[PDB]
């Protein structure tokens, strides 16, 4: 039984990686030193891979982002980065001023750099794989190159400000493209390369035959190199077409789906080539149970095993996480974990191992149909929120989050690492609700300042989940997080948000409003039990978030948020899944929001454009949803204009809050004539496009007096 892994995360047991980068990038080290720090992580990696597995992947330790680094494989860096110097470059086209567009990579948190090809001829403008290569080969360590292949980088690469994935767009690039993977394929083979691992999620997506088409002729040109193909994320739905690609070694995710094993049933597998099975989870912490894994790994008949898709969304390893509720860490597995259970399946497959390893449900379980919707309809809730808060005409707000001073972030730390620190708290809330009301903004917030991020804040307060000590993953560049484990049933067993926001309302007249995150992006952002149905987990969460919404309630407060990013983030890869997904994601957000018809919901939505979402935001049961308007100009109103029978607020971000820009009252009013085009005036908000915690104090205070002011004239 050969034996693959990939994916190994690249940050090191103690974050190295995230050192070794902010070091460089403050220039507390050498470009040398970087790159000895950079060498001791790879050494830590096939080690790692060398303990478990056959087949070592190299190419895998990228400084900033794989794609970027194909990008710069084939040289498609964009004409206002100019010559290619190398690492300066390299972290200019990542993370500078003018940095290549950041996107979540397929359907995961991890976000990758989305090429820019300006030209239609590629070329070799650096050859990292057989770099690489040849590093661990000298070493007496041979690897496969693990690359990103000709179809995925396409289809995840942009032209012309638009993607490249109709078949008529793609077809010549993918001429020139082939070309350098030519190149590249051959001087590792002339090196002595025995396999490259070529990795094609894109092959899981909603294609066409014509992209299939496409891919032949591709791996036709690319038939005489040792190539491995993976796909993952999803199943592959051209089955046929996909193993009959011209190569050897086929991968398939058997985890993530249902499809491929029965298409695999249906139409068998070709005896032309080998079936790696992919049946270890990339994605999810959970010790599996090795038998039932390798009856699979039988009924497939593969003779090769590995991962499902990248272990690098799991942390490093759980060795030291000592402090989890009893009995949690025994059923855990992370990322080193994840080889050794690879290793065991491979040894108990060749027969050398012999030994292997409601009071709350029943609400969830038993709820009234009823409980998705609430009381009254938008309309009559209207009436009754309109007259109990009395705002003027285009009110004015901002979306939760303010600016933190060092003060701010190092308090918080020193309380992480009570009664001092909350005194703290509310003496910058009072101060951030005394600027608001002299600014003049007619709904006020309390700022976050005792936040983290919108999901550790909750998940560390809620039943049922765990938090780890040092369980990090890679979102991006240098910028780790911890996912929370949903490891049981979730319930809210007190008040989370109670004592900052009453006292922020206790200190003014204006509406303060609640803020809260939805059910479906605590999930999306955290591991979960994969022996329970997704929407019961969001279902529990939703009922738990709608405790506090009731508590906010009784408290007085007369607007609550909820922040549900995720609502399209988690939606399946592919399209024909979508209306079984929304189905619960939406009763999931109208279970939390369920509010009595006084209180005024608001939702804040991150995304660039709801045409493909609108329908779904139609059943959702806000008030009000604010949107980020600014980057064009008013024109994301274009969804909500031409939707027949729109009839809720809007709030229309006017300020592009990723700038350090203090926008002037013509640049907003820009933005808020455009959405009067078509809609009534007496639906729109006006405030800022998101939170203000990566912004400072100097900007964001002319910004908000410049919103107010317009606000002042445009109801003139
Ligand atoms: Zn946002």
């Amino acid at each position: 039984t050969k034996a693959y892994a990939f994916g190994f995360p690249k940050i090191g047991e103690k974050r190295e990686f995230k050192k070794a980068l902010e070091d460089f990038w403050k220039g507390k080290i050498t470009e040398e030193q970087f790159e000895e720090e950079m060498n001791k992580l790879r050494m830590y990696m096939v080690e790692n891979y060398r303990k478990n597995v056959d087949v070592i992947p190299s190419n895998e330790l990228s400084y900033y982002d794989f794609v970027l680094d194909t990008a710069v494989m084939v040289g498609a860096v964009p004409e206002r980065f100019g010559e290619y110097r190398g690492l300066s470059t390299y972290f200019d086209m990542a993370r500078g001023g003018k940095a290549l567009e950041m996107t979540k990579f397929f359907n995961t948190n991890y976000h990758y750099l989305v090429p820019e090809i300006e030209t239609e001829e590629f070329y070799l403008l650096e050859n990292k794989p057989l770099e690489d290569y040849l590093f661990f080969k000298s070493k007496g360590i041979e690897t496969a190159p693990w690359v990103i292949g000709p179809f995925t980088f396409l289809y995840l690469s942009k032209r012309n400000g638009e993607w490249i994935r109709r078949p008529n767009q793609m077809e010549k690039l993918l001429e020139s493209l082939v070309s350098v993977y030519k190149e590249v394929f051959e001087k590792l083979v002339e090196n002595g390369c025995k396999e490259i691992l070529v990795n094609e999620p894109a092959f899981v997506c909603d294609l066409e035959k014509a992209h299939w088409d496409l891919i032949l002729n591709v791996y036709r040109e690319l038939s005489e190199f040792p190539l491995t193909v993976f796909t993952y994320y999803d199943s592959v739905s051209d089955y046929e077409a996909c193993v009959s690609l011209p190569v050897k070694r086929l991968h398939f995710d058997f985890v993530s789906n249902e499809e491929n094993l029965k298409n695999l049933e249906k139409h068998g597998f070709p005896e032309d080539k080998k079936l790696v099975a992919g049946v270890i989870n990339g994605r999810q912490p959970w010790k599996v149970d090795l038998r039932k894994v390798a009856s699979l790994v039988e009924k497939l008949g593969a003779s090769a095993i590995s991962n499902s898709c990248p272990l690098f969304h799991l942390p490093v390893t759980l060795e030291l996480e000592n402090n989890l509720p009893g009995g949690l860490k025994e059923k855990l597995a992370f990322a080193k974990e994840k080889l050794e259970e690879l290793k065991m399946l491979k040894d108990f497959l060749e027969g050398k191992t012999f030994d292997l390893p409601l009071q709350a449900v029943e609400r969830v379980r038993n709820l009234p149909e009823d409980s998705f919707r609430r009381e009254k309809e938008y309309t009559e809730r209207d009436r009754i929120q309109r007259e109990r808060l009395n705002l003027p005409l285009f009110p004015t707000t901002t979306i939760g989050s303010f600016p933190q001073t060092p003060e701010v972030r190092k308090m918080r730390s020193k309380y992480r690492k009570k009664e001092e620190y909350e005194a703290f708290i509310k003496e910058q809330i009072k101060k951030a609700i005394e600027l608001q009301e002299e600014i003049g903004l007619d709904v006020l917030v309390h700022g976050e300042f005792e936040r983290t991020d919108m999901v550790e804040f909750f998940a560390e307060k809620l039943n049922g989940i765990a938090t780890t000590q040092n369980g990090w993953v890679l979102s991006y560049g240098s910028r780790c997080y911890r996912p929370p484990i949903i490891y049981g049933t979730v319930t809210r067993p007190e008040p989370m948000t109670l004592k900052e926001i009453t006292y922020a309302q206790s200190l003014t007249e204006k509406p303060v409003k609640g803020m809260l995150t939805g059910p479906v992006t605590i999930m999306s952002w955290s591991y979960y039990r994969e022996d329970i149905p997704e929407r019961e987990i969001a279902y529990q969460i939703a009922l738990a978030i709608n405790e506090e919404v009731k508590d906010l309630e009784e408290a007085g407060i007369k607007i609550v948020q909820i922040d549900e990013p995720a609502f399209r983030e988690k939606a399946p890869i592919k399209k024909s899944k979508w209306p079984e997904y929304f189905e619960w994601a939406i009763n999931a957000f109208n279970l939390a929001a369920n509010a009595r018809p006084e209180t005024q919901i608001h939702a804040h939505m991150c995304y660039s454009d709801f045409n493909e979402i609108i329908e779904y935001i139609h059943q959702l049961e806000f008030d009000v949803i604010s949107i980020e308007a600014s980057r064009s100009k008013g024109e994301i109103i274009s969804a909500f204009e031409n939707f027949k029978g729109w009839i809720k607020q809007i709030g229309v971000g006017v300020w592009d809050i990723h700038s350090p820009a203090v926008p002037s009252i013509n640049e907003m009013r820009e933005i808020v004539e455009r959405v009067l085009r078509v809609l009534p005036k007496e639906l729109i908000w006006i405030n800022p496009d998101c939170g203000l915690k990566t912004r400072n104090w100097d900007e964001v205070i002319p910004s908000l007096r410049n919103m107010v002011a317009l606000a002042k004239e445009m109801r003139e």
